């Protein structure tokens, strides 16, 4: 599985990929114009993961890149077809590899719903550690829910 | 739930234009130009004060349109509008799309109040929204000029709390 | 009749341009000027340009409302019928179709129009359609190498709604 | 009274900004946003913002018409009086001054407005000025850490002109 | 002829704004914003379809305004408008400025017809224009909404040939 | 033969038509962009003359339209194929008909090389009269040449 | 002490106010142009606190306003002259009052350096509660430092 | 008397100077904006004539400059104060001097009302010769009038 | 005269780009990007200070290019440049296109002087222009850097009077 | 060899993008950023980007000159060879082709470049091509999760022209 | 530490222009136009790749300028430049402003490496930077053309780790 | 002399405009054209316009470099001296000041200029300043109603640096 930069040609597929069960209700024209607005935005990175047969496995994103503090929020989404194939670990470390060996970032953090303990333990297996329990951070499905903020530092990923 | 909501996009504007030409019809200007419709659409792609959703079935046959306009994020309110093609008006899709819109308004968009305007001389629509949980909060006197005469319209609402509590 | 009032859009300008060549400067208007001027008035709420067609999508004519005031609730009505259907009897149909839109939808109070004094049959046709002379504009327009008079005829909303 | 209805212009925004600080988000609005938003609506025919003042150029209040439709001929009326003249009895004067403009100049058919249900004296004042309740909007606005109800009251042109 | 016509310019807009606030007054919107007046002026500086002239006396005391709008260069027609400050309305300047405008229209601008609209309920203005050579060509029924009622207005004209021939 | 307004679609043909023996050396891109600049120019009129089978006979133009003086310069060009067919008279009066009966102009003038006495007499047959002999007005083919300025008024054309 | 919206006229004072011991090294022209860019930005609020004699006490800011989740980050800065006068509590609740009674927000969170336990306890007195301990979040004075993320909800502030 | 290029500072004076007995009825804002539009217009020249005490005597203009035919229309206007002082001859030859010795033009022509025989003879004294009698060219004071088109060539002015 | 001059246009830019890649070659930057060539062309469509002409035969086979740059309309001067594809360099088209350009410069554009620059180390071109009427007016020392060394170039001219008089 | 130095144009960006994916951030660069950044530098006289290809139009590599000063007449030279032809011996050919353009056409005085200290064979190849070490930049770039040193090597016009 | 760093702003450009006219002077173009300086400044107000700081004393007497250019946020590097008015060049302010810039680079901006270029024929500056912790990493041969001859320049650096560890 | 070479900026255009009125079209150039053309070339690296002044800020003249190539490293030098100091002996000073900038700062290779053949003293002055005739342009410029010849004189960097 390779890590490629997302380009305008991939927007149609991710638009249908977002439709899972905010983003599912986004107009494609808004998605495209917003993509055009962030072409040169150095504060974000949008990568599409594909296999040898150029099949879109998922999307890994880095947002809120600071460069002074050298931190960035991490996000990942895998198409329903490839959820249970065990790609998550590979894509996570693939994004951490780019963040710590190429972009030279110091910290990578992410948010996960407290009501998804399987996802929490997954990131724990990839090296992430809980640093916060945000109370009623996001309003998800008719109710406010807590989310875990988990992080991992450059030194730890490099000294595995 | 065999129908699906989907964000309106440029490719559907031609369908919307032909759809707005109804005779059943509370539609003010079915005599709008497609170019005015398209350009006005382009001006509201990033308008976070509205949400327009196309309704389509399993085979992607565009059924109708559901809209949330005048979205105020301090008062957590928004006006609701819905139109269904005359071909499927009798198949009972309305109350499904009404409840689907309310679900998005109250569970995703986190709105507090959803209101709508209905012509008093359309009791079929009034009683329908009542079944879907809407309650009358106003009887606007001579609010809209419709077919050569001023007519009254009901303003009806539904609150987030009531919807999220059976 | 089984005619419909559709909004003029860019896709019809080509047919309108060829139709404008009748026997105004419009017959001698470049299509590029017609299209660019159309684009400039797409959001001009002071005008309305509707294409009238039958069930077979055949363009019968073009009805227009201009100089819409919205305070005085008046507007100038103009009409043109394709040379093919000029004497078929659609004029009265499209006229009452334009008055129906003006008085039952746009909620206007007065619809006026100009008719060449040198066209008595046209003046008397509008009178049969409810219009009434309110002015005899002397040498208002220069038409065919000669200044001509035009009748200004009007119709009020109350009169049309209480037929 | 000897009050006059003047058009709000850029030269008054500073006074309006200080006046907006009462006890809406307007009290907490940056003047730069007020001025730039004013510039964007200079040609917005769907709104009217008039400054009401006396013979001595003293600003008594600000009357506004918004959501003007021109097809339905309706508009929302809003009013604010400077804290100095709130209990002096100008409210009824400026209200009938706004209805005079709406019904004798702009030729509107209906003027409606929202009044907090928690302000009975205000609701009954508009009723004395000819308005009538047509709606009781439940939890329409979030005011002072609490959703409040508002009365929607209207007045028709025919009623105001035949006093 | 002690008065002088002069092309309107930005510096006179403030006077025009205060002037339009008349009570004598056929002025539709004396409640216009000075900013709307100024910006609309800037948009018509090169509009060859209008001519706006400020009237001033020997000491450059701006008396009023004379306008030619809707100038059509194929039909050689234009609408005429005039306003005089309430201070000098009774000094008979009107017929002087009316004939001065007609002179510019027919001897300089080379127009063929000059028309104007007058409220039927203002006979003082109607008979005044008649004296200046204007003739009635129309009695427009309920043309303008004025002070809570639709009112008729006279449309009156004068031709270049008649003016240039005593 | 009908009188039609020139549109962007006719530019390619007139570009080749101009190549006869200034304009012959004009870039098509300049011709098109200049045409775009004068779409709404009320001071000029560009008409293409065509037959029943929509064949471009020539081009008649009105430039320097004043509207105060109600004058305009007249120009005409016929493709080499239709020069000797006697269309010139028809197109000239066709342009005069539009100028005097539709556009309501007062005077129509034109310039013709003094070394083209056949063209001078042609316009004399169509009603034009010499009003000037401009000395060395234009530099044509390596030498300055005189041109006749000929005119015709609205009253004369209407009272034939 | 009143809460007023920051306007272009106050930029010069806050520029000197920022100079305390990132922002202290910002060009005034950048500060002004960035202020012009966020005039209509509904995702932030910039308020200046002033006393009865219109003296700039400090600045309270709300950023990252969501409106769907109804959360926003809170920031406050008091001029060195008025630090020890005990205004912090008033300004904090003044900003919470605007967020919960006017803007109708649900959650207000903030970040404080773990090496500032006095500030932590202050927000604890104003109703804030720790929800996270971000490890090496910010690089402050030649070293990465931890910060506490503290929050307070609308229901709690209203039901005091 | 010196020949200076007209700049925006002189617009107010010429505006009042134009008011004599089209231009007298021009708005100053139109005059200024039109001046701004022709700053770099190489097809025209606008010169103001002034005396030793920098008093605006008049204005001489060259318009319709061709550069291929090397022709240009000449125009002159003297303030009423200096009409009878005999400056016209000087300013005329001053403009001809610039046209033939600096701008390297070939022909200079002008239009004069036939009902101004004194002006016609003046240009005849300065070297101009009648080349046309334009019938009813301009509509002046309620009637169409004829005008003389008079010219003078570069070789003649240089070989005086 | 079987060849024909024709105004350069966008459609010929690709040919010009491939043509400029000569090895025979006094062409400074044959390593120019087609996009730079096209955009620079778009910026000079209305530049009246240059004239670029494509040369084509009866079958419209683009032979080469003839240019007039630095056209000054006060001094009536312009620089002349010409390039012929290596395929037809030996067929003697040069002196035909040189005389065709001079004809346009002196009989149509009405220029007074046409000059050009030639590398001293290209006597074939120098003597060719001499035959076409050009005369040397300067031997510019180390004017251009060409292939790792500064080289001299001849500046040669021809006047309108001489050309128009056999 | 029978290679040619062609100017990089928009038609090649797609091939370059796929070629940039080697084993810099360029492999992870969106094509839209590559194309828009290319458009912004079409007229940037401080850079040169040439495509090197053979007679069969096969892209062998890409030579670049950046930071061109024109007062100091210096520029940084960069080179990349397609993975297919990396060990075929084109490196020395394209290097001397870039020096020929810099010194015999653009008339530059000095050409420098950076070479990873962890690539001795590369440093010694440039030395064989006439370059000479003038700097050992300590921890200049962060490459592969580690700050690496780079040799800065230069070559003067006079030396290349007098081989 | 009586001096203070402060972000450059438009009001100081005139001082910078007069300051750049040095004779002591490694300044390439002291013949730059103030308008070019001002417009170039306006184009880099939001350029996060540079940091320009004006130095002033207690009484706000602008002493000199300190710059960080070519700031790369992946490699955490930046070039350092400094200029002090000839009036205070001998008062030893340099090493204070050098260490103040390094402090901002390593403790606030969190940079990893700070390098600079110095003319070999200015040993006073070379040895000064050495005292401030800079170390030579390159002797660039004929790097800059200075006063009619190509001259060498030292490239010297200092790392964040060394600076933050006594 | 104690003269200095300063960059021409907008603040001097007024003085330059009055100075341009000497005995080119510049004397007859509108100041607005001078200022707007100046703005368009503020970042034009192909030109240089320096004001030469003494210690008392008195403008002695204006030296200019145009048509700067940077590949061929050539440029046209132009000079003008205020009528007040034309015969005072500053010409040779400003000429060598312009050559010093061209050859010791901008690193140009050749400086050429045009001198009217009808001004022998000027041609011989440049020859004394190191220039040499390389062309006799026949009827290059139309000056004072007559086409005049101009000498094109040059000077190389190597010659000026090795005086």
């Amino acid at each position: 599985l390779t890590l490629r930069a997302l380009e305008r040609g991939d927007l149609r597929f991710i638009h249908n990929l977002n439709k899972e069960l905010e983003q599912p209700y986004e107009s494609f024209d808004e998605l495209e114009e917003l993509y055009n607005k962030h072409i040169h935005d150095n504060a974000e990175r949008r990568f599409v993961v594909e296999d040898a047969q150029k099949n879109l496995i998922g999307l890994v994103e880095l947002i809120e890149i600071n460069y002074i503090h050298r931190s960035a929020e991490f996000q990942i989404i895998i198409a329903p077809e490839h959820q249970g194939k065990g790609f998550a670990r590979t894509l996570i470390n693939r994004a951490l590899d780019y963040s710590f060996t190429i972009l030279n970032l110091h910290k990578i953090y992410l948010h996960v719903a407290v009501e998804n303990p399987k996802a929490v333990h997954l990131y724990e297996e990839c090296g992430f550690v809980e640093e916060g329990h945000l109370v009623e951070e996001f309003f998800i499905n008719g109710r406010y829910q807590d989310v875990k903020r988990m992080y991992i530092l450059q030194s730890k990923y490099l000294n595995r």
